[PDB]
RNA sequence: ACAUUUAACUAAAACCCCUACGCAUUUAUAUAGAGGAGACAAGUCGUAACAUGGUAAGUGUACUGGAAAGUGCACUUGGACGAACC
C-alpha cells in the first residue's frame, strides 16, 4: 500500500537513480546532490518504482504529482485487479450437536459466496473415543449441502498424529461450474 | 278467545276455553393441529452477568441477530473517578 506522494527531504539511500522532471535520466548522483536540484528548481521527489534493486526517484511539480495519481483513481475504477482471498478457520468437535453444524454450516456458505477460503478442523470430542470413519463423514456432510457451489481444495489429512483432521474449500470455479451444470442437465432431461 | 240459562205450592238443577320449544338460547366438554411454563439434568455452540467481569451495569422504546445478546435516543445509580495544593 504506496501512495503517488512526495518523499520530502529525507532520503533513505544514499545513492539515487534521478530521473528529470521531463523524463530525462540524470543518473545516478548522490544524496546531498539530490536535496540541491530539489531547491535548485523548487521540485519534490517521488519514487516511481520501488522494485528495481537501484534507487529510483523522479522530481516532478506538485501538479504533476496530482495529474498520476489522478490517472490511478480511473484505471483501477475502470478496470479493478483486486484477487486477494482471505483466508477462514473453523474447529469443529466430532461430537459437534446437529443445530450447531447447521449454524456453522450456513456461516460456510456465506465465505464460499464471498469467495473466501474456509479451514476446517475438526477434534476428538471430550471424553469420546471415534475413529476417522465418521470424523470424516461431517466434510461430506457439509459440502453436500454445497452441491456446486463449493469445492474441496485440500483433502483430509493427520495434521496432529491422527486426533485432527483439516481440509480446505473453495468457491467453484467458473469453468468448473460450467462442468457442473453440464452434468447435472444430461442426468434429467436426456432421460 | 268466552258466556245467564232452566226454575221457583219446601227449593233446586245446570258449567269444565285455545295457544309454547326453536337451524332459538346459555354454558361446558371431547377431538386435528400449534405453542408456552415448570421439573429433571445430559450433551452441544458460545461466554451475556457477578471484579472497572475484560465494551460499568440497568430501565423504557425501536431496529437487528444462531444464541446468550448488540446498537441508537433519553433516563437512573442499585458504578467509579483514587478526594490539601502541587
Ligand atoms: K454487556
Ligand atoms: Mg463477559
Ligand atoms: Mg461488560
Ligand atoms: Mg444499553
Ligand atoms: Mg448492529
Amino acid at each position: 500500500k504506496t501512495a503517488f506522494s512526495n518523499v520530502g527531504r529525507k532520503i533513505s539511500q544514499r545513492v539515487i537513480h534521478l530521473f528529470d522532471e521531463k523524463g530525462n535520466d540524470l543518473g545516478n548522483m548522490h544524496r546531498a546532490n539530490v536535496i540541491r536540484l530539489m531547491d535548485e528548481r523548487d521540485l519534490r521527489l517521488v519514487q516511481r518504482n520501488t522494485s528495481t534493486e537501484p534507487a529510483e526517484y523522479q522530481l516532478m511539480t506538485g501538479l504533476q504529482i496530482l495529474q498520476e495519481r489522478q490517472r490511478l483513481r480511473e484505471m483501477e475504477k475502470a478496470n479493478p485487479k483486486t484477487g486477494p482471498t482471505l483466508r477462514k478457520e473453523l474447529i469443529l468437535s466430532s461430537n459437534i450437536g446437529q443445530h450447531d453444524l447447521d449454524t456453522k454450516t450456513k456461516q460456510i456458505q456465506q465465505w464460499i459466496k464471498k469467495k473466501h477460503l474456509v479451514q476446517i478442523t475438526i477434534k476428538k470430542g471430550k471424553n469420546v473415543d471415534v475413529s476417522e470413519n465418521e470424523m470424516e463423514e461431517i466434510f461430506h456432510q457439509i459440502l453436500q449441502t454445497m452441491p456446486g457451489i463449493a469445492t474441496f481444495s485440500s483433502r483430509p489429512q493427520a495434521v496432529q498424529g491422527g486426533k485432527a483432521l483439516m481440509c480446505v474449500l473453495r468457491a467453484l470455479s467458473k469453468n468448473e461450474e460450467k462442468a457442473y451444470k453440464e452434468t447435472q442437465e444430461t442426468q434429467e432431461r436426456d432421460t
